[PDB]
């Protein structure tokens, strides 16, 4: 029943209604462009209507908008089913007054469950070390102070996605005690959760050099990276001890991208009811670490969702579902996990 403070689910607000936004954002979409195809592709768009949203999967609460009161107690309740203490909510820096009442609307929710929310700081446009720490100093100013704000022995915790986007040399200006803005030993300070990808030769010293408190490997497809090799985690997490950085594998029950990404499918990784997600869970618990991140709760263009699903075929699209499990599985069975973490933490 007790819900998990060192288990992280990354979660999504980017969802619209018509009803409610007055468009289906994100469950419309653009196809992406292939990496490697020509110069003047036109791949299109996905239109979010009922027959063909983007995703391979169909959620049961249909095409929602992250700002329904509804869907944010709904979200919460299968938080709490979950056994998942901390949502991890993507944050885009768009600065309009409607980002912030979401996120107040996201924290309001999540309190009356005693769930907590950390940010997950996404590669928004321009991100820099200077804009990154006006950001953060803005976000504990005003959300600090809120219930459901999580910290960590005290600490805010903030996940950077893409970190390798920003030099080790900016980062030390930033994280470094003597760094030239430092959060250091500030009101300001917090554990900087940055992205692990490639082999340790690489990823060492960035993590070393940047300071960093720890690192996460996001990806929920397994060999995608060094970092979601799930084999490799004893491993890292022994570095980790070794360097007094804390490790937050990341795991996921599966992975398909292809409605966006259609030509994305060496990527994929089928759930197989269930199997992959235990698979991952359980070398995760294995490497013997003090935190886990779950790739997603609501990734639903990525595949790698635990919010339930349902079956459902359209004249669009013959949609990807659960099958031999119930809508609800990946939250009980991620409760299951959750469990097992804590018996031997
Ligand atoms: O939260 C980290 C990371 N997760 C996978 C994506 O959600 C990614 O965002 C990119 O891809 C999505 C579609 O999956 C797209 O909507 C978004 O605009 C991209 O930035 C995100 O950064």
């Amino acid at each position: 029943t007790e819900l998990d403070y060192d288990t992280f689910c990354f979660y999504y607000d980017w969802y619209g209604s018509e009803a409610i936004d007055g468009q289906y954002r994100h469950w419309a979409h653009a196809i992406a462009p292939d990496p490697n195809g020509g110069s003047g592709q036109n791949p299109g768009t996905i239109p979010g209507t009922q027959e063909s949203i983007a995703s391979n999967f169909y959620p049961q609460l249909g095409r929602y908008s992250s700002s329904d009161p509804n869907i944010l107690t709904k979200h919460m309740d299968m938080f709490v089913m979950a056994r998942t203490g901390v949502l991890a909510l993507t944050w885009w820096n768009e600065q309009d007054e409607t980002e912030a009442k979401r996120i107040g609307l996201i924290l309001d929710a999540a309190d009356k469950k005693k769930i907590k929310v950390c940010f997950h700081l996404e590669p928004y446009p321009s991100r820099n070390v200077q804009n990154l720490r006006e950001n953060i100093v803005k976000l504990i100013t005003r959300y600090g102070n809120h219930p459901a704000f999580y910290r960590k022995d005290g600490k805010p915790l903030f996940f950077i996605y893409d970190s390798y986007l920003i030099e080790p040399s900016e980062w030390e200006k930033l994280l470094s005690p003597g760094g030239s803005i430092t959060i250091r030993n500030t009101a300001y300070d917090a554990l900087m959760i940055g992205l692990w990808t490639s082999s340790p030769t690489v990823q060492r010293p960035f993590i070393l050099n940047a300071h960093f408190d720890g690192f996460y490997t996001y990806f929920a497809a397994t060999g995608f990276t060094y970092g979601s090799t799930p084999t490799n985690w004893v491993s890292m997490q022994k570095w980790a001890k070794e360097n007094g950085k804390i490790f937050i594998p990341s795991v996921g029950p599966g992975y398909i991208d292809t409605r966006i990404r259609p030509w994305n499918g060496s990527v994929i990784r089928t759930r197989t009811d269930g199997q992959y997600y235990d698979a991952m869970y359980r070398k995760a618990i294995e490497a013997g670490v003090s935190a886990i991140s779950i790739t997603s709760f609501n990734e639903w263009h990525e595949g790698s969702q635990i919010e339930p699903a349902v079956p459902y075929t359209s004249s669009e699209f013959t949609y990807l579902d659960y099958e031999n499990r119930e809508p609800d599985y990946y939250l009980t069975r991620t409760a299951y996990w959750v469990g097992k973490f804590r018996e031997s933490k």
